[PDB]
């Protein structure tokens, strides 16, 4: 196709790997580029994460105004949210919250310990059906993105695949896939990401993602104004550790695979 080539050339010109995943659910067509291939999720990892708490808090009702405390030990680099609620402490639905939309790594942290610790977060993709997703480490270690590294990766079409099932599909029941969606139309971080290459009649709830390698990511659920909704995963790597991030990239990705509409 024009799309494989456009990606193909995207890909060349922007000197890294690039994944592709785009899932249409008005009739389940797929648009790939290296679908199958590994690629670490950095804090695109947060979605899945929040989704484990909201599924635990369906038949737990000490789950989502639980209050958790945070330490001033607790806290690690990019965490604007967590970093001013040491007195107060935080409930695990605002965690959930200050993760997905403010990227805030001592939130998905303590959400990773709620949870019983990162193979409790891969346990929860396994219950979905998910058998690609892996979480290994915790932040800010899981964005070291080292090329050829399995540790904290998943492919595009896996990813996207999930997405689908938690913010449209039935792997949360009504009231938490709502809440899901809610907080990734919500995000704060993605505006120069997936949302840039798309139409403005587009409604986007994503969760983006960056780390070392030039690593930069996005994971988008798409609501058109007259049409049915669209999911798609961009993920991006660079050759060099110190790669600065290219979300332009993603952009771009995300403009050619819906150009066509």
């Amino acid at each position: 196709d024009a799309i494989q080539q456009k990606l193909a050339d995207l890909e060349k010109r922007s000197g890294g790997r690039l994944g592709v995943a785009l899932i249409n659910t008005a009739d389940d067509s797929q648009t790939l580029y290296r679908g199958d291939e590994r690629f670490a999720m950095c804090s695109t990892g947060k979605v899945m994460a929040a989704a484990a708490v909201l599924k635990q808090s369906e038949s737990n009702p000490e789950v989502v105004n639980k209050r958790l405390e945070i330490k001033k030990s607790d806290l690690v680099v990019w965490s604007p949210i967590t970093e001013k609620h040491l007195q107060s402490g935080m409930t695990l639905a605002e965690l959930s919250a200050a993760a997905l939309q403010y990227s805030d790594n001592t939130a998905m942290n303590k959400m990773i310990s709620y949870l019983g610790g990162p193979e409790k977060v891969t346990a929860f993709a396994q219950s979905i059906g998910d058998v690609t997703f892996r979480l290994d480490r915790t932040e800010p270690a899981l964005n070291s993105a080292i090329p050829g590294d399995k540790r904290d990766t998943t492919t595009p079409l896996a990813m996207a695949e999930s997405l689908r099932k938690l913010t449209l599909g039935n792997a949360l029941g009504e009231q938490q896939r709502a809440q899901l969606v809610t907080w990734l139309k919500g995000n704060t971080t993605g505006g120069q990401s997936i949302r840039a290459g798309l139409p403005a009649s587009w409604a986007v709830g994503d969760k983006t993602g960056a780390g070392d390698y030039g690593t930069t990511n996005d994971i988008a659920v798409i609501w058109p104004e007259n049409h049915a909704p669209l999911v798609l995963v961009t993920y991006f790597t660079q050759p060099q550790q110190d790669a600065k991030s290219r979300k332009e990239v993603l952009a771009a990705a995300a403009k050619i695979v819906t150009e066509g509409l």
